[PDB]
C-alpha cells in the first residue's frame, strides 16, 4: 500500500507530461 | 482545426481533472 | 476503499473515452 | 503533420499503459 500510493504518484507525473504534450501539439495546430 | 484544438483543449481539461482525481486517492492511502 | 476501487474505475472509463478521442483527432489530422 | 500524428500515437500509448497501471490498482484494492 505505499508500493500502490507510489505507484499513482509515477502515474501523476506521467499524466503532466501527456497534458504538457497535448498542448504542445494544440499549439502546433495552431501555427 | 478550430475544432481540433477545441478538442485537444477538452481533453486537457479532462486530463487535469483525473490528476486530481488520482493525487487524493494518493491522499487517502497514506493514511 | 470500495470508495476507491470504483473511482479508479470511474477514471478507467473516462481515461477510455480520451484515447478514443486522440485516436479520432489523430484520424482527422490525417484526411 | 506527421509529426502531430506520431505523437498522438505516442501519447495514446502511454493512456493505454496508465489504464493497465491502474486496473490493477483497482485489483489489489478489492483485495
Amino acid at each position: 500500500m505505499k508500493q500502490i500510493e507510489d505507484k499513482l504518484e509515477e502515474i501523476l507525473s506521467k499524466l503532466h507530461h501527456i497534458c504538457n504534450e497535448l498542448a504542445r501539439i494544440k499549439k502546433l495546430l495552431g501555427e
